[PDB]
């Protein structure tokens, strides 16, 4: 019922990098972990409430495709324990590397699994990227970095904007990463312009980058997600199903 | 609260029984394990409070995920789904032709996830190589907490403790080095039993691969000790079996 983790039993490691909030190092206990600490002298009690926060939210996620909260610590600074994951993120598999659709499907399924499991415990992610999608031993999604993130930004975020509908329109980023192989708005290098337009309500993905073997139902599926407008996209629950089908179908 | 209310969960394929209750495969949010409990009384209720309030203290990589529990249409225990087979399928059924370094990794694995459960006070009771799933082939996964005599230290036999389980793992280890189960010359359950019990038969460790790393044999036989007070702690058999990682 507790999960602080007793300081000096854990043995900290090589610094990883810093991600929505907090930095992390790879680490030591009972095995390998994962190391998520806020590097201040002393914390404000604006962060020692916002962790006490987020522990709580974290602790409530026991699911296969979400990221292993194991415990926490307080001293000498805030520190959050999560699994280690083996491999890359799905950013650096797609972007970065040199998998074929039946692997792409399931990978689309098991991030659906996990974001379906968030909202029905009424937790938004506020972060959903490519980049926060870890392929544990290449075979586990893995969904972690909760709340560079403009491309998966729903246009009513880019102008309190976060709610299911901004996840899902993320998730709808990630599909087209997925089927496309390419990062959305190619042709625009200003940060500025895709701000603008995009929320501006002109642009959106291009979808005839999908590639040629990608299910007609799953590129169907990536229109419903990226709708403009927040309040006609599909919830995870019928996201999850028709994912689920089409893989068999 | 860790409840998932009736109509949630989709029963599928009934997958077995284990040391308590009849696994099913199931549907929530994905793949899980449905554990269906034989039954609720005032004190069956407490009992099942109890075993789920153990249950929920395990946030481990290498420890089976608990995921909930149903208190309607029945008792039941919700867990992830594990993709694959058991350790014991692997070793003495499949015949997996395991090179070192997985068969060492596996054992490495197990030992992070026992070493866990012990520094959270948990005995599992009924360890095994058929309470070890190995996930995607990977990960190995360990569940089925307390017919199985062949892992029952010498003084289960005639009590439960972090030694006996450390015993437990020592036959595990026995198995991945050896590809076999202890006493394979000897088909007779009542004979193993009372030698075994009596402290007169140990595993041959003479059926050990030649691959085998000496440094584990060693450890193999110190967790196989006939004395429960000889035999290492989960800390210290994670350390070495980390050391000969290295290589
Ligand atoms: C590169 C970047 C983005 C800085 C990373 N952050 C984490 C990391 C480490 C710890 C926690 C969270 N995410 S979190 O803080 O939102 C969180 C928890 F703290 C607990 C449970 C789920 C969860 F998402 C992380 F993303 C990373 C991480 C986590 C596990 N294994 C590996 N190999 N990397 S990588
Ligand atoms: C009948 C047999 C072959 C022995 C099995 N039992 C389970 C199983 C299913 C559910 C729970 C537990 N073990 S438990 O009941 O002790 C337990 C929890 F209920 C929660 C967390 C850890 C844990 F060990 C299990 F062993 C199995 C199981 C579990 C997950 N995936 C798959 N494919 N099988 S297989």
């Amino acid at each position: 019922d507790d999960w602080e983790i007793p300081d000096g039993q854990i043995t900290v490691g090589q610094r990883i990098g810093s991600g929505s909030f907090g930095t992390v190092y790879k680490g030591k206990w009972h095995g390998d972990v994962a190391v998520k600490m806020l590097n201040v002298t002393a914390p404000t009690p604006q962060q020692l409430q916002a962790f006490k926060n987020e522990v709580g939210v974290l602790r409530k996620t026991r699911h296969v495709n979400i990221l292993l909260f194991m415990g926490y610590s307080t001293k000498p600074q805030l520190a959050i324990v999560t699994q280690w994951c083996e491999g890359s993120s799905l950013y650096h598999h797609l972007h970065a590397s040199e998998f074929e659709m039946k692997k792409l499907i399931d990978i689309a399924r098991q991030t659906a699994r996990g974001m379906d499991y968030l909202h029905a415990k009424s937790i938004i992610h506020r972060d959903l990227k490519s980049n926060n999608i870890f392929l544990h031993e290449d075979n586990t999604v893995k969904i972690g970095d909760f709340g560079g993130s403009i491309l998966w930004m729903a246009p009513e975020v880019i102008r309190n904007p976060y709610s299911f509908q901004s996840d899902v329109y993320a998730f709808g980023i990630v599909l087209y990463e997925l089927m496309t192989g390419q990062l959305p708005y190619s042709n625009i290098n200003n940060r500025d312009q895709i701000i603008e337009m995009v929320g501006r309500g002109s642009l959106s993905p291009d979808l005839s980058k999908v590639r040629s073997n990608c299910p007609k139902r799953m590129k169907r599926l990536m229109a419903e997600c990226l709708k403009k407008k927040r309040d006609e996209r599909p919830s995870f629950p019928r996201i999850l199903a028709e994912i689920e089908e089409l893989a068999r179908e």
